């Protein structure tokens, strides 16, 4: 409302920037912030730009001016654009002198204004035939120049789709205009604001390819990056600028004549590459590395259509194959995105053929990689992941990775091996390091290298570097299908891993490699049951992940279930205890998230598990109720009592009922959604069995009373989404089980009247939990009508149907127009086309009611849409007709 005081603007600025107290200076860029977000900022702004009295206040005036064209430009009217553009055009004009941090602001002001104005009829050569002779006026006519393609592609900037592309022909038409201002310009400071304004104008693809190719401007950029003598600065703004050219061409074909031109430009740069790296200018080289590898992008569809001629030069990957040699791995690992593109038109292509062109260069990127890998002799512990370094290694694993196919797995592998025959721990390490990356990819283990490598991987000793007493556990965790296919390496490769389990820093890699032989290994594991035994006894002594922990007792509960049927019983009781004791000695979270695990994974084929687990049934019975409240707990314990139940097999519908009783009771007083969704899981596991039938109904009907207290409160549906998804699940369920019992009962009414209530909710996955529901429920009365109980389905659709039809077609038609998203349109066409096979005379009644309660439409609309979806002989056709008519809302 009231205008700030013009004293207190500059106070808040002189404050923001020098105020003593450092609370003080905050609050001031509060009060500043809060200002510009005002509709005084425009006035406040424009008297700040034409007083300017600090250079401080102009920055705020000017980037003010900026924010409130970008962002709240439907402020202004008409009429008001040509005041603004004339105070702007002033405004720069007087502050060019200043800070160039100012004027680069007040440039996007007016590039951004001149985007979302229309009036402004060719912007650009209004702005060049006033700017381009006054010399002094050039650098800020450039920087506007530079930055208005770039604000064409701006998120803060919504300017419509249609005027987007119509804002792009139009600096097409005045294209020349610029490039010859840009051209007459260049007759070094004011080189490279030439380039970059170029550059931009490069990017939105607005420059003609031909025009270009036989243009001074073409041949002066490669010229300065050819010199030694060129600054950093230029260097810098000259490659951008090649590399935008190179990436502007999108047809090679079609762009011929600049496509040569820029082809041979970049290749005469080698020997300015190497100017570079012989002195230690790492900026240069890296821009020749973009440049070589902006190339090698531009025209690997030439590379590998044809390999060394025209184009197709491999002297390209020549180029960044250089880069791949010097020794800082900054510059290698921009090339590679195209390596990885390289190799993935490749892999497409199944011809080995074009191959075996590529493979050798494939080979030597790859030996470059393995040097680059290896660590400072210094280094003292374990590789880390989360260094930059480190991530680089983990960079060049997954391009090997991909890469490996162009090489052969089994090939590199012996080779990489081969290579420490003939070296310190670092060489040693970084070996290992890509072995380990492509050790599973060795897929034939008909050939006896890997036999070599395991023997000689655990004749390692402990007192090798703890960096390649890491890598090399890895290795061994992705050779666990070499163990298997030769079972006497079992121990040795146990015994390496229990080793590497005890040092601290190497505790999670062989949790990790201990699981994978576990998994794979798990028929010979019969022996080494009792060394994983007793060290799930005591898992928390090892410093692991929980990852690395929950892996090391999923494969001691897989290895379990292998075990003779008599043996079992005894040994799941034990390897349960140590999570069974203590809970009783206590949140429970990680000792039921543990036991959750075994019972998961413990499955034997044939119970020996039935006693253990009734026996475990009573203290997480208690441990449940006790943490009754808490929903993080009490689900952990429905995820961990699910498995336990699942690890019985045939009879485990023995504890289903007590576990159903006490879900229902904890249920009463909290209710936790995962009830609903564990209730669902037995439902679906349980509800073909006819023993179980009576006592799932039960459970349902006991569920739904305190489930419907709770939507029926003041946006109760709204409120927990969560609920209303797990319940409709739930009956989704019984639908697909046992429809009958659940038709033939009295909580099947309130269901469906929720199930029509909830329709209203705008949540995604809610939603599709209703929707279904009604589709498969109505569909009861459709679906096998060759089957004997089909008439009995057809009754007790219908008298559902009878009573709540209506309300579920004028239901469905008012979400579908004003209540949800169109997402919804599908699903509720699945549900109106399910109705009509049921009685669609009926349907016709009901459909007409509906849309005579419309709340504009002419009755033509009404009338029409009608025929449509009655006289539908597809679901098709209802979903387009529903979608067509929704669109009128």
């Amino acid at each position: 409302g009231a205008k700030p005081t013009l004293q207190l603007v500059y106070q808040a600025v002189q404050a923001l920037y020098h105020d003593p107290d450092p609370s003080g200076k905050e609050r001031a860029s509060f009060w500043l912030g809060e200002l510009q977000r005002s509709v005084h900022a425009w006035e406040i702004s424009d008297q700040l730009l034409q007083i300017r009295q600090d250079v401080e206040s102009c920055y705020f005036a000017a980037q003010t001016m900026k924010m409130k064209i970008q962002t709240s430009f439907y402020e202004l009217p008409t009429d008001s654009h040509a005041s603004l553009r004339d105070s702007l055009l002033t405004h720069i004009q007087n502050l060019k002198d200043l800070s160039p941090v100012i004027v680069t602001q007040l440039a996007l002001a007016i590039a951004d204004l001149a985007l979302q104005m229309p009036s402004w009829k060719g912007c650009v050569q209004t702005l060049v035939e006033k700017y381009s002779n006054d010399v002094t006026s050039l650098p800020f006519l450039l920087e506007i120049l530079t930055v208005l393609p770039e604000e064409v592609h701006s998120r803060s900037l919504r300017i419509g789709a249609n005027r987007r592309t119509e804002i792009i022909e139009d600096l097409a038409f005045y294209s020349s205009t610029v490039v010859s201002l840009l051209m007459t310009c260049v007759e070094e400071k004011m080189l490279m604001k030439v380039f970059r304004c170029l550059g931009s104008w490069f990017n939105l693809g607005v420059l003609d390819s031909n025009f270009m190719a036989n243009n001074k401007l073409l041949a002066l950029l490669f010229e300065v990056l050819q010199q030694d003598k060129t600054s950093s600065n230029l260097h810098e703004a000259a490659s951008d600028c090649v590399c935008s050219a190179l990436y502007a061409i999108e047809n090679v074909e079609t762009n011929l004549p600049l496509a040569m031109q820029l082809f041979q430009g970049v290749l005469t740069l080698e020997t300015a590459y190497h100017m570079a790296v012989a002195r230690e200018d790492l900026d240069k080289v890296l821009n020749y590395c973009r440049i070589f590898t902006e190339l090698c992008e531009t025209f690997l569809e030439k590379i590998v259509c044809t390999p060394g001629q025209g184009l197709g030069d491999l002297r390209t990957l020549e180029l960044l194959l250089i880069c791949a040699g010097h020794p800082q791995y900054e510059v290698v690992e921009i090339s590679f995105n195209f390596w990885y593109r390289l190799g993935e038109h490749l892999y497409k292509t199944n011809d080995e053929v074009i191959h075996g062109i590529f493979k050798a260069y494939i080979q030597r990127l790859l030996h470059a990689l393995a040097r680059h890998c290896q660590l400072e002799p210094d280094h003292e512990g374990v590789p880390e992941e989360t260094d930059d370094f480190g991530e680089f290694r983990m960079r060049v694993s997954d391009l090997v990775k991909d890469l490996i196919f162009l090489i052969g797995s089994m090939e590199c592998f012996a080779q990489l091996y081969s290579t420490l025959k003939e070296p310190p721990w670092e060489v040693t390490e970084a070996v290992l390091f890509i072995m380990a990356a492509i050790a599973k990819s060795v897929d034939p283990e008909n050939n006896p290298t890997l036999v070599e490598v395991l023997e000689g991987v655990v004749r390692l000793p402990e007192t090798v570097h703890t960096a390649v007493r890491y890598t090399s556990i890895e290795l061994v965790g992705e050779m666990s299908e070499v163990v298997d296919r030769n079972p006497q390496f079992l121990d040795p490769v146990l015994g390496y891993l229990m080793k590497g389990l005890a040092e601290k820093p190497l505790a999670s890699a062989a949790a990790k490699a201990i699981h994978n032989i576990c998994s794979v290994c798990r028929d010979h594991m019969a022996q080494h049951f009792n060394g994983l035994l007793e060290i799930a006894r005591s898992l928390d002594s090892f410093l692991l992940s929980p990852e690395a922990a929950v892996g090391l007792l999923k494969g001691t509960a897989l290895v379990l279930a292998r075990l003779p049927l008599d043996k079992i019983t005894e040994c799941l009781s034990e390897l349960c205890s140590v999570q069974v004791m203590a809970l009783k000695k206590l949140d429970p979270t990680v000792f039921l998230d543990r036991l959750a695990v075994i019972f998961r994974h413990t499955n034997p084929i044939v119970h020996p598990c039935q006693k253990v687990i009734q026996e475990i049934w009573p203290v997480l019975s208690e441990t449940l109720n006790k943490h009754r409240a808490d929903n993080r707990i009490v689900e952990r314990c429905c995820r961990c009592l699910r498995f336990a139940v699942r690890c019985v097999g045939k009879g485990s519908a023995a504890l289903l009922q007590p576990l159903v009783t006490q879900m229902v009771n904890v249920y009463h007083v909290h209710q936790h959604s995962c009830f609903l969704y564990l209730g669902s899981i037995l439902v679906d596991e349980y509800g073909m069995e006819e023993g179980c039938r009576q006592g799932l109904l039960d459970m349902l009907q006991a569920l739904c009373i305190p489930t419907f207290q709770l939507l029926e409160q003041q946006n109760g549906l709204q409120n927990h989404p969560d609920t209303v998804d797990d319940l409709f699940r739930l009956a989704t369920r019984f639908i697909q089980r046992s429809p009958v019992t659940l038709l033939r009962s009295q909580v099947v009414i309130p269901i469906l009247q929720w199930a029509i209530a909830s329709t209203t909710l705008d949540h995604r996955d809610a939603n599709c939990s209703v929707m279904r529901f009604l589709r498969d429920l109505i569909h009861t009365g459709v679906a096998n009508d060759h089957e004997e109980d089909f008439e009995l389905r057809k009754e007790l659709i219908g008298q559902v149907m009878n009573q709540l039809g209506q309300q579920l077609v004028s239901q469905l038609l008012h979400t579908c127009c004003f209540c949800l998203p169109p997402y919804t349109l599908p699903d509720v066409a699945e549900v109106l086309w399910e109705i009509m096979q049921v009685d669609r005379p009926t349907f016709c009644r009901w459909l007409e009611n509906s849309l005579k309660g419309l709340p504009t439409v002419t009755h033509k609309q009404l009338t029409d849409f009608h025929k449509q979806v009655t006289s539908a002989e597809e679901c098709k056709q209802v979903c387009w007709a529903l979608r067509d008519f929704t669109r009128l809302f």
